[PDB]
């Protein structure tokens, strides 16, 4: 009971060559997983004719609450329509029955988010495993940069991990909000709320740190918004105990004060693939006692 067809002429006719028939996809509402706020992600299974099956993630939101921030839901998940990279979260399809709230469907990521996975104490990552995860994000990021796509919120909490341990870059979902992830933000974005690919590089450097500390919160002591004063003092995150020297050097390049002096994602894949190849997988990374329980 909503005059939908009023979204966009040759702009939102996308849900078409992207939609799928419920005649091949079920929904399991009881068992959940996603509920950080909006998009009450569930579970589900799609079908590929007579045999091929598949597990999934289904996130949705409100309804009769007008369409203002409701069209930005369909238009967000559609952003993935042309995101075909092993290291980037993909769009399975789109289906909205003649009475079912705005439904978004994604492939299931068994190991959840990169940050929770690495913080898990029953897991025993090696320096190599972690450098490998960073290399995969760099690869997906290189794809996105190639599309002139600006992420704006690159963080380990926003990367997914599947059953083969393939990292998928994503976004679990304004230039002055408190929700602004200022601790991943480059100096120039904190000052002028402008985001670029060079500002995702700075953020990538912080993600490498989260990786080498196994999900430690950055700048714990400065639990604020006023990180700009702290940074302009001549400060940077410190080298984690298990982070190789050549890798911390890459991090400091990512945090170059001059955005254009920062390496490109293509240079990062290159530099990190080299550092990664030198490891055999005999170095275990342990959790820092002073970061334990720190949020
Ligand atoms: N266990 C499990 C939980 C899951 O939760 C979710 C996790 C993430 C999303 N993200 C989303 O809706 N879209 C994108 O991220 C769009 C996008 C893609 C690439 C970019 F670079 C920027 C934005 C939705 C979820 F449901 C999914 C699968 N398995």
């Amino acid at each position: 009971h909503i005059d939908l067809s009023a979204l966009n002429p040759e702009l939102v006719q996308a849900v078409q060559h992207v939609v799928i028939g419920p005649s091949s996809l079920i929904v399991h509402f009881n068992e959940v997983i996603g509920r950080g706020h909006f998009g009450c992600v569930y579970h589900g299974t799609l079908l590929d004719n007579d045999g091929k099956k598949i597990h999934c993630a289904v996130k949705s939101l409100n309804r009769i609450t007008d369409i203002g921030e409701v069209s930005q839901f369909l238009t967000e998940g559609i952003i993935m329509k042309d995101f075909s990279h092993p290291n980037v979260l993909s769009l399975l399809g789109i289906c909205l029955r003649s009475e079912g709230s705005p439904l978004v469907v994604l492939p299931y990521m068994k190991h959840g988010d990169l940050r929770n996975f690495i913080r898990n104490e029953t897991h025993n990552p090696t320096v190599k495993d972690l450098i490998g995860f960073g290399l995969q994000v760099a690869k997906g990021m290189k794809f996105l940069a190639s599309k002139k796509f600006v992420h704006r919120d690159l963080a380990a909490r926003n990367c997914m991990l599947d059953e083969k341990f393939t990292v998928k870059v994503a976004d679990f979902g304004n230039k002055t909000g408190a929700k602004l992830p200022v601790k991943w933000m480059a100096l120039e974005s904190l000052q002028t709320q402008k985001f670029t690919t060079k500002s995702d590089v700075w953020s990538f450097g912080v993600l490498l740190w989260e990786l080498m500390t196994r999900g430690a919160p950055p700048y714990p002591d400065v639990n604020t918004f006023d990180i700009t004063v702290y940074l302009l003092q001549g400060r940077r995150l410190l080298q984690p105990e298990y982070c190789p020297d050549p890798l911390y050097e890459v991090m400091l390049k990512c945090w170059h004060p001059k955005a254009e002096m920062r390496p490109s994602f293509s240079e990062l894949v290159s530099r990190i693939s080299a550092i990664f190849s030198t490891f055999i997988g005999e170095h275990y990374v342990h959790v820092n006692a002073t970061y334990v329980n720190v949020k």
